[PDB]
Order: C-alpha cells, then sequence, then structure tokens
C-alpha cells in the first residue's frame, strides 16, 4: 500500500496491466533528451496526487533491448497506464498531454 516501481521488468508491464491496477510505464536512458529534460518535470508532472496510487516501472533500453530492437523503438519515452486492464493514454517523445493525461484517470 505504497507505490511500486520496478527496475527495468518487461514481464511486469503485463502483470501490471493484467492485475487490472493503476501502472504507468516510463522508458529511461543512459543519457537520453527526453529523461535528462524530464529530469526537470520529474517533479510537478510526478506530484500528482494520483501519483501516490498509481504504479509507476522504469524500464532502461538495456533492459528492454528485445522490445525495441523488435518494436524498432530508438527512444525511451513511452508511456502506457492501464486502469482496470483498459488503456487510458500513451505518448512517445518527451512529455505532453497525452502522456499526462493519463495521470486524470489513474
Amino acid at each position: 500500500q505504497a507505490a511500486s516501481v520496478e527496475p527495468y521488468s518487461d514481464a511486469a508491464f503485463t502483470q501490471a496491466q493484467a492485475s487490472g491496477a493503476p501502472v504507468l510505464v516510463d522508458v529511461y536512458a543512459d543519457w537520453c533528451p527526453v529523461c535528462k529534460r524530464q529530469e526537470r518535470e520529474l517533479t510537478p508532472l510526478f506530484a500528482q496526487p494520483a501519483q501516490r496510487d498509481l504504479r509507476v516501472f522504469k524500464v532502461n533500453f538495456d533492459t528492454q533491448k528485445a522490445a525495441l530492437q523488435q518494436f524498432r523503438v530508438s527512444q525511451q519515452s513511452t508511456l502506457i497506464l492501464y486502469r482496470n486492464g483498459q488503456e487510458v493514454r500513451r505518448s512517445i517523445g518527451e512529455t505532453s498531454p497525452s502522456a499526462l493525461s493519463d495521470f486524470l484517470t489513474r
């Protein structure tokens, strides 16, 4: 009953949606422009009241290689929050109104 984060765990991304609970995904890189520029918005963008009851797993391109190599993902800024087994919102490539819009639905 206190958040829930998983360091690079593609196997969790599915378990989070198959549980019908609030879980958002956030990919990061060694030093990408997204994770480097988002580090400043990580405060307000993650200060929401629903950010406490909303799980967040941080996956790295070093672990999701099979994902970026299979889906051709040359960037770590994907986002997808499932609410009770339903896709709320999603956005890739730095923050955006479509990426945070998922927080309004937890």
